[PDB]
């Protein structure tokens, strides 16, 4: 079959929607994610680093937003009203979703951090990604749905920083 010389597919390009306006910060880049740096080294290092929070923070650098190191997963959420982060229920490309703990689709003892690399159908779906916390042997990607237990008890931080290469008060500093 062919419709001019081959066959060529590539409608997974458009294979979901990136959120383009996501945050303030992610708009200036097109709606194309930022560059992740395996090289980079984040001040982040006190907390759980074999938690999904760790993996978070990675994330969230590579986004070039800088959070201050917050205690487990779903302190996160009340750790973001602290450092005058904002935090919707609003599926954002990039930014991490956060479960609390005793909820559906996060971990009963800590909660559950997960990136969101699409968002499906205009909002319905969101398409995440992770690295090993979940997924053994290899990464894996998770389609959850937003009217979905899963999807309601997820729950969207926004950065109100877009600045990424500067020290930041509570990132780099513990105490003050």
């Amino acid at each position: 079959m062919e419709q001019s010389s081959g066959d060529k597919d590539g409608g997974s390009d458009s294979g979901g929607a990136q959120d383009g306006g996501s945050l303030d910060s992610l708009k200036k880049y097109n709606g194309k994610l930022p560059k992740h740096d395996p090289s980079f080294v984040q001040p982040g290092n006190r907390h759980y680093k074999y938690q999904c929070t760790w993996y978070a923070y990675n994330r969230r650098g590579q986004l070039g937003i800088p959070v201050p190191l917050w205690g487990d997963a779903a302190d996160w959420i009340g750790g973001a009203k602290g450092a005058g982060y904002g935090v919707g229920r609003t599926p954002k490309q990039g930014a991490c979703v956060i479960w609390q703990r005793g909820v559906q689709g996060g971990s009963p003892q800590y909660g559950h951090v997960a990136f969101v690399e699409k968002v499906l159908d205009g909002g319905k779906k969101i398409f995440i990604s992770e690295h090993n916390y979940a997924t053994p042997n290899g990464y894996g990607t998770r389609t959850i749905d937003m009217s979905s237990a899963i999807g309601k008890n997820a729950q969207f931080i926004y950065d109100k920083k877009k600045n990424s290469s500067s020290v930041d008060k509570l990132a780099a500093a513990l105490e003050h």
